[PDB]
C-alpha cells in the first residue's frame, strides 16, 4: 500500500533537490584515459575512456558545440543532461561526469559491455512469455518512476535497451525524454512503438509510454512488432487502423494485458486510469512478479549474456550552453 507511496516521495525529493541544481563541470578531460572509440553519436565520437584514479571504464559522448548548434539541438541536448543528471534508478543507465571545454560537451556515461535488445531478440527470434514477462516487470517499475517526476520517456524500443552482465535490463538513452504535466506535441520515436495520438497530433501523456510498453511486450513474445511495413507513413496508417492480430501461441493473460496497452481510447488504457500502474501490475499476466524482489535485483535472470572486458584555443558557445 503505503511503502511504495513514500519510496516516491523520497524519490521525488532526490529528483527536484537535482533538478533545482544541477551540477556542472564534475570532472576534466585529463582524469581520463582514451582507450578507444566506441562508437559516434550525431555531434561526435563516443570514446571508451578510463578514469586514471579509480580504474573504472565509461563511454564518454563528445559533442561539438558548433555542431549541436548547427542541427539545432540546443535545447534538447540541455535537456538530456539536466534529467539524467537527475535520476536514479537500477534499470536507468547513469550519466556519471559532464563537463565542458572550449570546443565540446562531454558526457561521461555508465559502461555495461553487452548487446542490446535489439540484436538479441534478432537472433534468438523471440522469447518466451516468463523471459518477455522479466524485462517488462523492470520497464513497468522504471515508467512507474519516470512518471512520478513527470518524465515521459517517449522512446521505448530494443535498440535502447540493454541486457547487463546479470542479464538485467538498463535504459540506456534520454534523448526524447521530457518533464511535463499535461500534454505535450512532438512528433518523435522509432515509428513502431508510437501511440496512435502522437501520429495524429492531437497532443498526447505520459500514456503513450504504455501503448509503447504493450508494443514492446508484443514484439519479445511474438518476435515481431505488432505493427509493421516498408515505410514510416504506412506504419503510421496501421496503427490508426488498430488492427493487432496475436499469434496462435500468445497465452489468454498475455493477449488480454495487450488489448489494454494497445487500446486506443485513453479512458480506457492501462497506465493512467484512476488505479494508475497498479491495473498493470495486478493484471494476470503478472500475477507470479515478485514486484520488490525484481527491484532489489533478485530475481534469477532468464539469460546472463556472454562476458567481456574493454580542442580550440577559443570558447565556443559560451551563452548557448552556460548551463551545461
Amino acid at each position: 500500500s503505503s511503502d511504495v507511496k513514500e519510496f516516491l516521495a523520497k524519490a521525488k525529493e532526490d529528483f527536484l533537490k537535482k533538478w533545482e541544481s544541477p551540477a556542472q563541470n564534475t570532472a576534466h578531460l585529463d582524469q581520463f584515459e582514451r582507450i578507444k572509440t566506441l562508437g559516434t553519436g550525431s555531434f561526435g565520437r563516443v570514446m571508451l575512456v578510463k578514469h586514471k584514479e579509480t580504474g573504472n571504464h565509461y563511454a564518454m559522448k563528445i559533442l561539438d558545440k558548433q555542431k549541436v548548434v548547427k542541427l539545432k539541438q540546443i535545447e534538447h541536448t540541455l535537456n538530456e543532461k539536466r534529467i539524467l543528471q537527475a535520476v536514479n534508478f537500477p534499470f536507468l543507465v547513469k550519466l556519471e561526469f559532464s563537463f565542458k571545454d572550449n570546443s565540446n560537451l562531454y558526457m561521461v556515461m555508465e559502461y555495461v559491455p553487452g548487446g542490446e535488445m535489439f540484436s538479441h531478440l534478432r537472433r534468438i527470434g523471440r522469447f518466451s512469455e516468463p523471459h518477455a514477462r522479466f524485462y517488462a516487470a523492470q520497464i513497468v517499475l522504471t515508467f512507474e518512476y519516470l512518471h512520478s517526476l513527470d518524465l515521459i520517456y517517449r522512446d521505448l524500443k530494443p535498440e535502447n535497451l540493454l541486457i547487463d552482465q546479470q542479464g538485467y535490463i538498463q535504459v540506456t538513452d534520454f534523448g526524447f525524454a521530457k518533464r511535463v504535466k499535461g500534454r505535450t506535441w512532438t512528433l518523435c520515436g522509432t515509428p513502431e512503438y508510437l501511440a496512435p495520438e502522437i501520429i495524429l497530433s492531437k497532443g498526447y501523456n505520459k500514456a503513450v509510454d504504455w501503448w509503447a510498453l504493450g508494443v514492446l511486450i508484443y514484439e519479445m513474445a511474438a518476435g515481431y512488432p505488432p505493427f509493421f511495413a516498408d515505410q514510416p507513413i504506412q506504419i503510421y496508417e496501421k496503427i490508426v487502423s488498430g488492427k493487432v492480430r496475436f499469434p496462435s501461441h500468445f497465452s489468454s493473460d498475455l493477449k488480454d494485458l495487450l488489448r489494454n496497452l494497445l487500446q486506443v481510447d485513453l479512458t480506457k488504457r492501462f497506465g493512467n486510469l484512476k488505479n494508475g500502474v497498479n491495473d498493470i501490475k495486478n493484471h494476470k499476466w503478472f500475477a507470479t512478479t515478485d514486484w520488490i524482489a525484481i527491484y532489489q535485483r533478485k530475481v534469477e535472470a532468464p539469460f546472463i549474456p556472454k562476458f567481456k572486458g574493454p580542442v580550440s584555443i577559443n570558447e565556443k558557445c559560451g551563452k548557448e550552453f552556460s548551463e551545461f
